[PDB]
């Protein structure tokens, strides 16, 4: 009660304060064998998580780690697995037996106590984050077997005060996946949560649109800027997981960037953004179009639209900020490789207007790109931005494969930048073999 109490605040300082286990999803499969009874002890740490002390309370660090632990306690519970880097996985009898139980406990539990934490912890982005991977292992059935709806509604309460307060990316996309798992996993529920959700979206697309006004009209204050970027990226976080053309967004991201190229003076930060934002409004307008039957007149308007918005991107490699000139050319490749001739694969031969060869000018500033920006002169930062450069370049290698680009330009300047490798090589390989 108070026992179990300990072992789990002990367990999570022998986490912390020693370096023997780096990832928290380790140390719970390691000691699952040996300590399951105590690691699904869920009340126990709930009650810990939102209790005042009597004495000594725990520290935002140590609250942190016991979340992270508690997760991944109910990972390995439902999953009834050790975790990615850990596997080989047939259950027995008794061990089936023991999943059903457990995540039965747990959906009852974090059904009554998700919506607890989440109130508590409201503020705390890196915590909430970690708080809203806990439905995804939910027995959604239970929100109407327990005439749990008082508790369904307390959730979506507390996730619309989430994203209402928060601007991180994580945050959002939590927020965004949860809905997700909330709406299209039981028809019962599919209803109630659908109505919060397009309330929610609808409170946030007035207010982007007022703002998007706002600041064009200005001249334009700081607020101005803050109320677009806000409210731009809550949409733009949601419209990867949900389908929100309804809501003509692509028509005032497009106002921005024109804006932006224009007077060349819109805020990096807003010009990723609508970027991005567009982007998922065109690949959801690819998807309604695919699995519809689709007319001339619907397909020439999702060209116009898609030739506009590749225009766009083109431009927007000349941006000052290379976090803008790294979306534009993300999305370059994305786009260049969908709206290619694959997209006649599966006799959808009646995409072919849809079908668009990037010219030389724009390939030549796609090989600009990779000579500016992926191969560049000169802690933890740069194995993170070589993984991206990394990505850039696998992108572009696609459109090498399929000649979308030119391949032998491309392949040019791999000589000149492998040159080293091809010249002194072997001698820099035998050299080193020999110490
Ligand atoms: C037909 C075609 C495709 S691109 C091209 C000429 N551009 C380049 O080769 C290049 C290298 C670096 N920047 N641009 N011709």
């Amino acid at each position: 009660m108070s026992p179990n109490g300990n072992l789990i605040r002990m367990l999570v300082l022998f986490f912390l304060e020693s370096e023997l286990h780096e990832h928290a999803a380790y140390l719970v499969d390691s000691l699952w064998e040996s300590s399951q009874e105590l690691l699904k002890d869920w009340e126990c740490m709930t009650e810990l998580l939102l209790e005042e002390p009597v004495e000594e309370a725990m520290s935002d660090r140590q609250e942190s780690a016991l979340i992270e632990l508690m997760v991944c306690t109910i990972r390995q519970a439902a999953e009834a697995h050790p975790p990615v880097g850990r596997g080989t996985r047939v259950l027995t009898a008794k061990e089936r037996k023991t999943q059903i139980d457990d995540r039965n406990k747990l959906t009852e539990h974090f059904i009554i106590t998700l919506p607890m934490l989440l109130s508590k912890y409201s503020a705390d982005a890196e915590k909430v984050a970690n708080l809203l991977q806990i439905p995804q292992y939910f027995d959604l059935e239970i929100y109407s077997t327990g005439r749990m709806e008082k508790h369904l509604d307390a959730l979506l309460k507390q996730i619309k005060f989430v994203v209402e307060k928060h601007v991180e990316s994580d945050v959002l996309e939590a927020c965004s996946k949860t809905y997700s798992i909330l709406c299209s996993e039981e028809y019962t529920i599919q209803n109630r949560v659908d109505i919060a959700r397009s309330q929610l979206i609808d409170e946030f697309v007035d207010r982007f649109n007022h703002s998007v006004e706002d600041l064009l009209q200005e001249e334009a204050d700081d607020d101005d800027i803050y109320n677009v970027l806000s409210t731009l990226k809550r949409l733009t976080s949601f419209h990867n997981a949900h389908d929100l053309t309804k809501w003509d967004l692509f028509g005032n991201c497009y106002r921005l960037l024109k804006t932006g190229i224009e007077h060349g003076a819109m805020p990096e930060q807003i010009v990723v953004q609508a970027l991005q934002c567009s982007h998922y409004s065109i690949l959801w307008q690819l998807v309604k179009i695919t699995d519809g039957s689709p007319s001339k007149e619907d397909l020439l308007v999702l060209r116009k639209t898609v030739k506009s918005f590749l225009a766009v991107c083109q431009q927007c490699l000349s941006n000052v900020n290379t976090p803008v000139k790294e979306q534009a050319f993300m999305l370059l490749c994305d786009l260049l490789m969908i709206f290619s001739h694959q997209l006649m694969t599966g006799g959808r031969e009646g995409l072919q207007p849809l079908v668009f060869n990037p010219d030389t000018g724009l390939q030549s500033e796609l090989l600009s790109f990779v000579m500016d920006h992926v191969f560049i002169d000169q802690e933890a930062n740069k194995i993170e931005a070589l993984h991206k450069r990394r990505n850039l370049l696998a992108a572009f290698s696609k459109l090498i494969i399929y000649d979308i680009v030119d391949m032998h330009a491309a392949a040019d300047i791999f000589k000149h930048y492998m040159k080293y490798y091809n010249d002194y090589g072997d001698i820099i390989k035998e050299t080193l073999s020999k110490t």
